[PDB]
C-alpha cells in the first residue's frame, strides 16, 4: 500500500484531516482500529470555530440540521433532582443577551449541541466521498521513518493479515493513548492535575419533556451528577465523578430524576478516565500528532473536540502545499509553533474550571461528602429569613455565577488564538493587548497572527460574511476600491510562485459590498490596505496602504510564508 | 475470515440488510468495491414503506431532518424552460388534497425527498454502530457453495491481498450487474423494453430560488429534459434521455433554465444505462439476491431504492430466526415467494410509465423530434381562440394528467403488497379484491398476507400508530379486552417454541387505547379476534374470535410459519 | 338625521351590513343599544363561507391573526373530567384527513376559532372606517313606514334625547327579540322544540397540548377554549355563587390549577325561524329571523351570509341600476336558509342522548352510576364488546353537530328572480347533502373553488370575483364574451368584469381544474354575483348564447 499521508485515527481530528486533504487533492489513507464510529456521544458542544470549518467545507447545513440549536442549551439548572427544587440557574452557552451579542458579533456561526455519535460518521462519510481512502478494523502497530517517507505496519482485524503502508507523512490522530506519540517520542508535560481519576457515564431513555420543556437546558446538575440531553427530551445520559454497575444504575437514575414514575430504559454504561497532559511538541520528523493525542483533559468547557478539529484545519493545507512542491517542508514547522501553545492552554483551562465547583458546596456550608440529612438541612438553611440567610443566598449565587467560565463563558478561550511563526509574516505593529479579560471575551484583531474577524458584507444585497470570501483551501487578499493595485500585485505574485491567491476588492458596485460599513470599521487600516488570509482563516500579512513599498512586500511575505 | 452472512454490496439493499441483522444480533460482514458511498444522488424519492422501516429501527427522525418534506415536492411543472412559460402543472407526489388524504390515511409516514448521496452513509453508519462489520475497497470475486456454508474469495483494493471468507449465507446486494446473481445462476426475464438505452445526468449549482419558491417542486420537466432539485433551491441536476459532454453542458443548462444570468457551477457528469430485467427467482441454495441485483428498471415512480430496502426487511428477520435455530431453513423459502412477484411487478410498472409521455407531444401535434420553430408553433397553436384550440388544450391536459401514475399516483403500487407463502398462514377467507384500481389506490387489508394497516391509537393520550406497537424484530399479537385469553395462549406458544411474541390488548384503561375507535373499524374482526404481525409488519395469522378453536390455532400457525 | 339605510343592531349581521354598504358607497347609520361590542365570547366557530366574505373585503388576514387555526381545533374529547379518563374522541371540525380534504377542496378558506368578543369590534371598526356611521348607546324604539322611506324613532342613552332618522330602508339586525321583526309583523314558525356559561382563567396547557381540541365534553358540560390554553368557559344545559369555581374544579377533575372565575351569563334560546324576512321597506337578518341551538355553530356564519346576500342588492337599487324588485330575492333565497338551520341545529340535540344509552345511563347520573358505567366499559366479555361498540357508534353520530355538516354549511341552492335559470334540471346530490358539499356551476349555486395562477402564484376562482360587482368567467374560445359584456355593461349602466382564463392570459388554468369544475365548454361563460353565486350559465359562445346575457342581466336587475 502507498499513500501520501497515513492518518491513524478516525475520530474528529482524523476524519477532518482526511476530509480536508481529500478536498485538496491529497491522497490519504485513514484507519481506525474499531468497527464503527464511536458508539456513544462523548462530546456534544460545537463551538464557533468548528462551525466555521464546517461552513467552509460546506457541511454546516448538515451539522445544523442534525444538531440541537443554541436556544435549547441556555438553561443550566442546579437542583437537588430534576423533579425537585432548583438551587438556581446560570445562563450557559452564552444565553445571557449580552453574552449572546458578543457571541453573534464574533462569528457567522453559533454554538449547537451535536453529539460525537452523529458528528463522526457525518465527517468520515464526507472524507470517503472526497478522494480519501478509509479503512476501519485496521490497527496501526508501529512505523519506521527514513529519509523519504515512512513505512507503517498494519494489522487487519478482518483478514488477520498484516501489511505495510508507505507514506510521506503520518498524522497521529490516535487518541488519548497515542501509540504514534510514543513512537515519535513526544515529550508531555503538566501530568499532575490531582490524583488521576475520571467519570462514569450512563445512557438512558425517558420522556422528561414535562420537566425540561419550560426550562430548556443542555445539562442539569444535581448536588455532583450531571443529566445531559442527547436528544430533547427523551435520550439522556447521567455523568458523575470517579467500578462495576448493574441494572441498578436504574435506581440511581430515578433518584437523579427525583421521581420513579417516568418509564426509564437504561442503555450502555461506560467509564471515562483521563490523565491530564499536553504535548510540549506535536511534531517529530515526518510525524504530526493532533487531537487527544497531544492534549488530554477534563470535559469542562468542551474544548477538546473543537480544538481537535482546529488542529486538523491548521495542518491540512500545509501538508497539501508541501506535497505539491509549492511550499518548502519548512512550512510544516508552524504547526507545532501555532498549535502547541493551544494544547497547553486548553489542558490548563479545562483543569482550572474544576476548582469553581467546591465553593458551591462551601456556600452551602457543606462538606465534600454530604449525608442526605446534611443536604436537606442546607436547603432549609437557605430559606432562612435572616441576614445570615441573605449572606448565604448571595454566597451561593456568587459561587454558581463563577462556574460559568466552564459552561459557555470562556469565549476568549474559544476564539482568541494568537499565532507566532514563520507562517505568519509580522507587520511591525506591537501586540495590542486584550482590553478585557482574554479568557472570557473575544477580542477581534486584524494583526497578522489573528483569525480574520467576522462582519457582514453583502453580495447580491444578501448577507455574506467576510469568512465566506475566504478559505476553500487557498490564500485570499481583501482590500477596497483604492487598493485596486492589489489585484495586479497578487497576480504577479501568484504566477511567479505557482500559487492561488484570490483577491477581493470590497466596495460599492463591486461583487462584495461593505454595505453596513462594518468592514471599514473592523479592518484597522485604510481602504487601500490589504489583509492576506490563510486557507485556515488566519491573517498572515497586513498592508497599511497600497503604496509601492506596501505593494512590493506582498511577494516577500508569501515567499516567506511558503519557506521560499 | 468468518461470518454468518456475507453481504456483497453496500448500497440501500446491503446497508439495510447489515443494519437489520446487526440489530438482531447476527454477525455480518458487508463489503463494497469502492471508496465511498455513492458520489451522486441517484435516487431521491422515499416512499412510506421505507419511512416505516426507518421509523421501526429509529432512523426516521434523522431521515426527516435531512430530507426535503412533501409540501416542497408537489408542484410538477411542464414548461419550455424554467424561466419560460409553463404548459401546465400536475399535483405530483400526492399533493392533490384527495391524494394527500389517501396518503396520510395509509401510513404514519410520508413521502420525502432524500438523495441516495445522503441516505447511504446514514444507513452504513448505523449498520457499523450496531454489530455489523463493514469493509469497502473490497471486491467479491466469486464463491463456491458446499453443504454447510459458503466460501467467498475477496480482493482487497487497499492491500492488494486476496482472501477467503467463510459464511453460512451470502446476500447478493451487488447491483445491476450482480456477479452474485450470475454465479448463483438466477434466471432473468422481461429483458426487452425497447432497444436498451439510458440517460445522461448533469449536476450543477445555481440559485434559482427566484424561479422555484413560488412554485415549489421536486422536478421541472422541459420539452424531454428534467431539472431535479437536490437541495432547494441551489443544488440541481439535469437529466435527459439517451456520449461525451464537455463544459458545454453549461450551455445546455442555461437553455434549460431559459436564461443565462444566474451564475451556474457545473458539477460531475454521469450516464445511467439500464437493461430492464427482473429475476424469476431471487434465491439459489445459500445465496439470496435483492435490490437492483434482481430488479433492473426505469426510474419512473422511484420504486427501486424503496423496493430494494423492502427486500432487505423481508429477509433479515428470517435469516436471524434460522441462524438461531428457532426457525427451519424452510422459513427462507418465502423470500422468493413474497419477494419475487414484487420484482417483476415493479420492473413492468416502471417501464409502462414511459408510454405516458409520447401522448403529450401528440397533444401538441409534435413529432418525436421537434425543431424549435416546431415547438414555438405548438405554443402558438395552444393560445388559439377556436374550438380546435379548445380540443387541443383539453388534449394536452388529458395527456399531462395521465403522466401522474409515474409521479406519485401509483400509491397502490407502492403499498398493495400481497403475500402467498408458507410464511403466511391463511385464515380461510377468500381474497377480497381491490374495490378500486389497485395501481393507483392503496387498499387496507387485515387478511393474512397483507401489511398491518395504519390507524392512530393513543398511549398516554399521545398518538401512536398501530405500526409502533409492532416490529422491532419480533412477532406481535394485537387484540382487545374480550380477547384476554390471547395473552396466555401467546405465552404458552412462546415458551414452547422459544420465540418472542408480544401481545397487546388494545382497549380502554389499557396501555394502548383505541381512542378514536379506528382500530375496531379497520380490524375486520370482533374485539376478541387477533392479528399476528411479522417482524416485517405483515399479518401472518388472523383470528376471528377468542374461541378455544381459535385459540388452539395460534400454535399451529406459528409452527407452520417457522417450518416446525 | 337622514340616511339611506338604518341598521338596527351592531352584532355580526349589522356590522357586516354596514361594512359592505359603506364599501359600496351607500350611506348608512348603524346603531346599537349597548356600550360596547359584546362582552361574552359567544359564537366562536367561523365557517368557510364567512371566511370567504372576510377574504373578499380584505379582512381574512386580520381574522386569521386573531383566531385559533383549524389544527387546534380537531381533538374532541369525551371524558369524565379534564384530568380524568377519556371515553373516546371524535375528529371534530373536519380533522379526519378525508374530512380535511373535502374541506380544503371546497374553498380557499378554512375553519378557524374566533370568538365574537374579537370578531365584532374588528368588523364594527371596519364599517366605521369605510363610509358608515356607527352609533352605540342608541335604542330603536319603533318606526312608521310611508311610501318613500321610513322614519325611525331613537332614544339616546347618553344625552337622554330622543330623535328621528329618515331612511330609505331599515335592516332589522336586532337579535333574538327583534323589535324590528315584531313591528314589521314577520310570521315565525317552528316554535316547537337554556344554558349557563361560566368564564374562567386557568393554565391547563398540561392537559390540552398533547390533545389539542376546541372543546372537551364531560358527562353534560362543555369546556371550551377561549384562548389556548389559559382562557376557558364552562357550558351546561338561575343564580350561581362563587361556588362556580367549585363546579369548575370538578369539571377539571382536579383542584390544583389556580383558577380565576370571570363573568357568569345565561343563554335562553326560543327556537324559531321567520317564514318571511322582508316586509315593505324592512329587512331582517341574523338571530332576528333564525333563533336556534349552538349545535354546529351555524348562527353567526348564517347571520353574516344574510348581510352579504342583501348589501349589494340594496346598493344597486339605491343607485337606480336595479328595480326595487331585486330586493324580493332576499327572502326567496335567505328564508329557506333560516328554516333549514334552525331545523338542523335542533336535530343535532338528538345525537347526544344515545351516548348515555350506550352507557346504560339515566339522563341524570349520580357519580356512582357513572362510575359503574366506566367499570362496565372495561369488562372483558362479549357483552363488554357490544357495549364498547355501542358507545363508539353513539359518539361517531354526534359529529354532524361538530364539523360534519359540511353540506349544511356550503350547499346553498337559490331559486328566485335574482337567479336566471339555464334550462338544465337540478342534478341532485350524489351523496348526503347535509354531510357533503357538492360543487355546482348551475345557476343558483355558489361559484366553485379551484386554484388558478396569476403570476405563477395560486389564486382562487373566488379571488377573480366579488368586490361588489358582477364577473363573467370564460376561456380563450369565448373571447366574444368580453364584447358582449361591454355592450351589456354600457347599456345597463352596471359593472361587469370579464375574465378570459387560459394560457398566456392574466389568469391561467394552470392545473386544468377550471376546465374540470366548470361543467361546460371552454367557450361557455359563468356569470357570478357580487355575493359569489352563479346567476347565469351559457354552454358556449354561439350567437344565441351570447344574445342571452343581456336578457339575463336585465332580468336579474328587474328591468
Ligand atoms: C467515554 C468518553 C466520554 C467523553 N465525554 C466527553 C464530554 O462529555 N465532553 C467532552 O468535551 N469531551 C468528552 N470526551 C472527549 C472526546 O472524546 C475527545 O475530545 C475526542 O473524542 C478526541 O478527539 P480525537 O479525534 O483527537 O480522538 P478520538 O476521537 O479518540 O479518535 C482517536 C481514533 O484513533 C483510533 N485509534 C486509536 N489507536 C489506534 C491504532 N493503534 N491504530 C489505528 N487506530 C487507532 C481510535 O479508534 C479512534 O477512532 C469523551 C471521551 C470518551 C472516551
Ligand atoms: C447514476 C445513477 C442514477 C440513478 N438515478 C436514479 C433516479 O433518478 N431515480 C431512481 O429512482 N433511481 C435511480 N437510480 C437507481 C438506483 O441507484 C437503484 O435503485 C439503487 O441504487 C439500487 O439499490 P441496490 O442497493 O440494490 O444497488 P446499488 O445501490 O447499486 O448497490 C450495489 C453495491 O454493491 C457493490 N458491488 C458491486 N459489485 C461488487 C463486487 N464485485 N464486490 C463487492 N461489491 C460490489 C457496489 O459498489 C454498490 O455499493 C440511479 C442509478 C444510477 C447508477
Ligand atoms: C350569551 C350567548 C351565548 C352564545 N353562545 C353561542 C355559542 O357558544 N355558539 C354559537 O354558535 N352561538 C352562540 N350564540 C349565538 C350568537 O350570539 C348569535 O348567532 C349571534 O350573536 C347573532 O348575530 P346577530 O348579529 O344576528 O344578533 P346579535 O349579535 O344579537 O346582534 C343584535 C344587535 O342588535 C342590538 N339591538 C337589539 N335591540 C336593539 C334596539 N332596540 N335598538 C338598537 N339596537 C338593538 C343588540 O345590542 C345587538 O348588538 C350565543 C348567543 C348569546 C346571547
Amino acid at each position: 500500500a502507498e499513500t501520501d499521508v497515513l492518518i491513524v485515527g478516525a475520530g474528529p481530528a482524523g476524519a477532518m484531516s482526511a476530509t480536508l486533504l481529500a478536498s485538496l487533492g491529497i491522497r490519504s489513507l485513514m484507519i481506525n482500529r474499531w468497527r464503527s464510529t464511536s458508539p456513544g456521544p462523548r462530546s456534544h458542544i460545537i463551538n464557533q470555530r468548528t462551525m466555521e470549518i464546517l461552513r467552509d467545507i460546506g457541511l454546516e447545513e448538515s451539522a445544523k440540521s442534525l444538531a440541537v440549536p443554541k436556544e435549547y442549551m441556555g438553561e443550566h439548572v442546579y437542583a437537588t433532582s430534576l423533579a425537585g427544587e432548583e438551587f438556581g440557574r446560570i445562563p450557559a452557552w452564552a444565553s445571557h443577551p449580552q453574552a449572546h451579542a458578543e457571541h453573534e458579533l464574533a462569528s457567522p456561526s453559533r454554538y449547537c449541541d451535536l453529539p460525537q455519535l452523529y458528528f463522526e460518521p457525518m465527517v468520515v462519510s464526507e472524507a470517503a466521498l472526497r478522494g480519501a481512502d478509509v479503512r476501519f478494523l485496521t490497527e496501526y502497530l508501529g512505523h519506521v521513518e527514513d529519509q523519504d517517507g515512512v513505512t507503517a505496519r498494519l494489522l487487519d482485524h478482518v483478514s488477520g493479515a498484516e501489511y505495510e503502508v508507505r507514506a510521506k507523512y503520518i498524522i497521529g490522530a490516535d487518541g488519548a493513548h497515542s501509540l504514534v506519540a510514543q513512537n515519535a517520542g513526544l515529550p508531555f508535560e503538566g501530568q499532575m492535575g490531582i490524583g488521576d481519576s475520571g467519570s462514569i457515564n450512563i445512557e438512558f431513555s425517558a420522556d422528561l419533556s414535562s420537566l425540561c420543556e419550560h426550562r430548556k437546558g443542555d445539562m442539569y446538575y444535581m448536588f455532583v451528577a450531571a443529566l445531559r440531553m442527547i436528544r430533547p427530551w427523551n435520550k439522556w445520559i447521567c455523568v458523575w465523578g470517579y467500578e462495576i454497575t448493574k441494572e441498578e444504575a436504574k435506581k440511581i437514575i430515578h433518584e437523579i430524576i427525583g421521581t420513579d414514575e417516568i418509564p426509564v430504559e437504561v442503555g450502555p454504561i461506560s467509564t471515562w478516565t483521563i490523565n491530564q497532559q499536553y504535548a510540549v511538541r506535536n511534531t517529530s520528523g515526518r510525524v504530526f500528532c493532533m487531537g487527544d493525542a497531544v492534549h488530554r483533559h477534563t470535559p469542562m468547557g468542551g474544548l477538546g473536540l473543537n480544538t481537535s478539529v482546529q488542529d486538523a484545519y491548521n495542518l491540512a493545507w500545509k501538508l497539501a502545499l508541501v506535497l505539491k512542491g509549492t511550499a518548502a517542508p519548512t512550512l510544516l514547522d508552524s504547526y507545532d509553533a501555532e498549535r502547541s501553545p493551544v494544547a497547553k492552554q486548553i489542558v490548563e483551562r479545562a483543569f482550572k474550571s474544576l476548582s469553581t465547583f467546591p465553593p458551591v458546596f462551601e456556600a452551602l456550608s457543606l462538606p465534600p461528602a454530604p449525608t442526605e440529612s446534611e443536604m436537606a438541612e442546607a436547603l432549609v438553611r437557605l430559606k432562612d429569613a435572616s441576614e445570615e440567610g441573605a449572606k448565604r443566598r448571595a454566597a451561593l449565587r456568587k459561587a454558581m455565577d463563577a462556574t460559568i467560565i466552564g459552561l459557555g463563558g470562556g469565549h476568549g478561550v474559544e476564539l482568541n488564538q494568537r499565532y507566532v511563526s514563520r507562517a505568519v509574516f509580522p507587520d511591525g505593529t506591537p501586540d495590542p493587548g486584550f482590553v478585557r479579560d482574554q479568557e472570557f471575551f473575544y477580542q477581534a484583531s486584524t494583526r497578522p497572527g489573528a483569525h480574520l474577524p467576522h462582519v457582514w458584507l453583502t453580495e447580491n444585497q444578501r448577507r455574506i460574511s467576510t469568512l465566506d470570501l475566504c478559505g476553500k483551501g487557498r490564500f485570499t487578499l481583501l482590500t477596497g476600491l483604492s487598493g485596486a493595485a492589489w489585484k495586479h500585485e497578487a497576480e504577479q505574485v501568484s504566477q511567479s510562485l505557482g500559487i492561488e491567491l484570490k483577491v477581493c476588492v470590497i466596495g460599492p458596485g463591486q461583487e462584495f459590498v461593505d454595505t453596513y460599513g462594518e468592514y471599514a470599521k473592523i479592518s484597522e487600516i485604510g481602504e487601500s490596505g490589504a489583509l492576506l488570509v490563510r486557507p485556515d482563516m488566519f491573517i498572515a500579512f497586513r498592508a497599511k496602504d497600497a503604496s509601492r513599498e506596501g505593494l512590493e512586500q506582498l511577494n516577500v511575505a508569501v515567499k516567506s510564508i511558503l519557506g521560499r
